[PDB]
């Protein structure tokens, strides 16, 4: 069966966010699911002061240095989201760097959402499987078996990010499927079966269910629509 799903909001005005948090807080969630609200640093005091929902957690984005990591810890932040797939694509950030990162946070005890995926160009040239595998491997290279307990994987192809071009459930299932097998084989079928692999890129409340019905999809990583109330529709889709 599927491990516990995750629905992450990947973060406007304080006002607007507050109305969201109000909305969230008021929501009834009748299932085991873990909600997360990733945001820039600056919004941490607030979200943390307002978010009340038992099923929700807060997390930061892209936290690096040993120091950052310490204060987040010392601020009550326990989760992180590393948007590698985008950094790689726009700025040419290496797979080596996100790996030291995961490694480092994992060691500090954070829960880590690592974002991986391919560019339009790789997608076209049939370079997907390679690119992706290569990304997960670099990561793998720095973790001990037990470290996987704190790791979440987010399949987020550059091309579906803020485009409105959402992978089909097929494409999604396929990459999710590909990542899982690599883990299974190279790490363990235990690790694998308990791994959460989330889909990210143009997810919406209209499209979410079908993506979730897919066998290797365990939830979503939500940008845009996580700023609308429709995000709730997406939380509910995780059943």
């Amino acid at each position: 069966s599927k491990p516990q799903p995750i629905a992450a909001a990947n973060w406007g005005s304080q006002q607007s966010l507050s109305e969201l948090i109000d909305l969230f807080n008021s929501t009834s969630i009748n299932h085991d699911v873990q909600c997360v609200v990733a945001s820039t640093f600056v919004h941490l005091a607030m979200t943390k002061e307002r978010l009340s929902h038992p099923k929700f957690v807060i997390a930061a984005q892209n936290a690096g240095n040993a120091d950052a990591l310490a204060s987040l810890k010392d601020f009550g932040v326990n989760w992180i989201v590393l948007g590698h797939s985008e950094r790689r694509a726009y700025y040419g950030e290496t797979n080596e760097i996100v790996a030291d990162k995961v490694a480092a946070a994992v060691a500090s005890g954070f829960m880590v959402i690592a974002c991986i995926g391919e560019t339009l160009q790789e997608r076209e040239s049939g370079r997907t499987a390679v690119v992706v595998l290569t990304q997960i491997a670099a990561i793998a290279k720095k973790l001990k078996k037990a470290d996987w307990a704190k790791v979440v994987i987010a399949y987020e192809p550059v091309w579906a990010i803020g485009t409105g071009k959402v992978a089909t459930p097929q494409q999604a299932q396929e990459a999710h499927a590909l990542i899982r097998s690599w883990v299974s084989s190279k790490i363990g079928a235990d690790v694998a079966g308990e791994l959460r692999i989330l889909y990210g890129g143009s997810v919406n409340g209209k499209n979410a269910r079908t993506l979730y019905q897919q066998r290797d999809v365990n939830g979503f990583l939500v940008g845009g629509a996580s700023l609308k109330p429709e995000f709730v529709d997406i939380i509910k889709a995780t059943q």
